[PDB]
């Protein structure tokens, strides 16, 4: 069980992810691992899960390596969608500042705070 959405404003690949998050849903995102990696010039990313449930520390790396590739590409990443028994995953890994999350109010500044 899990879903999958993508959007792009101005540059901003909007991925709406719904199910859960474990190795074996961080695998549909570990192809856009590839497509993140390079999509071309320079985009911007726009994670947020409406339907944030497991998450375990599966795709916890699964999106810290897309972090360190947004970043290395030339752009930035954000993700949202956190929650009281989601956040405690990065909160406790002290590593959140290297996954910059927030708490929808960053709907906003999911655009990558760089559009709009």
């Amino acid at each position: 069980s899990l879903g999958i959405d993508m959007n792009v404003k101005e540059s901003v690949l909007c991925i709406r992810l719904t199910g859960e998050l474990d190795h074996h849903t961080a695998e549909t995102l570990k192809q856009k691992v590839t497509q993140s990696l390079e999509k071309d010039d320079i985009r911007h990313i726009v994670l947020n899960l409406e339907d944030l449930s497991f998450m375990d520390s599966s795709g916890l790396g699964v999106i810290l390596g897309r972090y360190k590739q947004i970043k290395q590409i030339g752009g930035e990443m954000v993700v949202c969608a956190i929650s009281p028994a989601v956040k405690r995953l990065f909160d406790m890994s002290g590593l959140f500042k290297i996954i910059r999350f927030e708490q929808s109010e960053q709907q906003a500044l999911l655009t990558l705070g760089v559009a709009s």
